[PDB]
């Protein structure tokens, strides 16, 4: 029970789909792939198709091809971008070069919106509230996103948010300081960092720390939250970290009332414990969704845990027909959701 699939060349790239995907119009590009815009006549609904770049160039981007296809198949939940469908126009294993994803169509991005919009107190609630929601929900399968920024939001006109876990200005700038000291066992939290400077930025129209490079951002980071306490120094194997750390002028704490003047109180209550410098102080995205801050959107029997997501093919080391063959299954077994 195959498709039919058409042709078409658009900016460069030949896409080969399902005659039920319609009017495909170029989104954007990028790396890893290309994206349009499309109708799918099945089911009436507006979709944006993946088409992955060179999936299986290499063993990196055949695991990489496999890592983006197992994540979008598990991510069920409504803040989080998940798969409608999936197909290749390959009609074997042999053949198989080309991985194409669907999602419910996104119009925006939450950068195109904090740079044309100036935001409410109720918008900033609502986007940060479904955020965390999502990320309790990734977080709830052990997975970190890392990367966390506001292109990585996928934002709809009614102000609905999915977080994209896989894309196609700068990255440090909603970094984890342990991420720009290299710390090799940074957490979960690197995530909730992110999210306060995302909401920061909601905040105040302002990137909170837009570092130049890995220095002047971990400068600008200690600036705001002060340099590392004794407890936290403690935890810092390097010694030339250390000894950058300790070397440079020690800084206090800023009163988060004083910079992030006249926002609610709750919202600069809130960032204060995202925006802690010691991971294991910071606060876990469950914790945040009850933080009184989202009171109007909260509800406990209504932000769920994702089922158990198996992650062991990342410490393994296959030949690119493994990976290849591996994301050809994966493509064959997937079930689509309902109606
Ligand atoms: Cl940057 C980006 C955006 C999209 C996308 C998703 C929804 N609406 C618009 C753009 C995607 C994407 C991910 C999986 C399937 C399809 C597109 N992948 N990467
Ligand atoms: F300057 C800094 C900035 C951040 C950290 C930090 N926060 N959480 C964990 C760490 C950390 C960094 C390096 N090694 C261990 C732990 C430590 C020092």
């Amino acid at each position: 029970e195959r498709p039919t699939f058409y042709r078409q060349e658009l900016n460069k790239t030949i896409w080969e789909v399902p005659e039920r995907y319609q009017n495909l119009s170029p989104v954007g590009s990028g790396a890893y792939g290309s994206v349009c815009a499309a109708f799918d006549t099945k089911t009436g609904l507006r979709v944006a198709v993946k088409k992955l770049s060179r999936p299986f160039q290499s063993i990196i981007h055949a695991k990489r091809t496999y890592r983006e296809l197992r994540l979008l198949k598990h991510m069920k939940h409504e803040n989080v971008i998940g798969l409608l469908d999936v197909f290749t126009p390959a009609r074997s294993l042999e053949e198989f070069n080309d991985v194409y994803l669907v999602t419910h169509l996104m119009g925006a991005d939450l950068n195109n919106i904090v740079k044309c919009q100036k935001l409410t107190d109720d918008h900033v609630q609502f986007l940060i509230y479904q955020i965390l929601r999502g990320l309790k929900y990734i977080h709830s399968a052990d997975i970190i996103h890392r990367d966390l920024k506001p292109s990585n939001l996928a934002v709809n006109e009614d102000c609905e948010l999915k977080i994209l876990d896989f894309g196609l200005v700068a990255t440090r700038w909603y970094r984890a300081p342990e991420i720009m000291l290299n710390w090799m066992h940074y957490n979960q939290t690197v995530d909730i960092w992110s999210v306060g400077c995302i909401m920061a930025e909601l905040l105040t129209g302002r990137t909170l720390f837009p570092g130049t490079d890995h220095i002047d951002q971990l400068k600008l980071i200690l600036r705001l939250v002060g340099t590392p306490g004794a407890e936290l120094l403690k935890k810092i194997s390097s010694e030339s970290a250390r000894n950058y750390i300790q070397s440079l002028t020690q800084m206090p704490k800023m009163n988060f009332a004083n910079v992030f003047i006249g926002a609610n109180p709750l919202a600069v209550d809130l960032l204060e414990k995202m925006l802690v410098l010691d991971s294991d102080k910071r606060i876990t995205a469950a914790q945040a969704l009850a933080h009184a801050y989202f009171a109007q959107y909260h509800d406990p029997d209504d932000e769920p845990v994702a089922d158990p997501y198996d992650q062991s093919f990342e410490s393994r080391d296959l030949l690119i027909d493994e990976w290849k063959s591996l994301t050809y299954d994966e493509v064959i077994s997937f079930v689509p959701p309902p109606l």
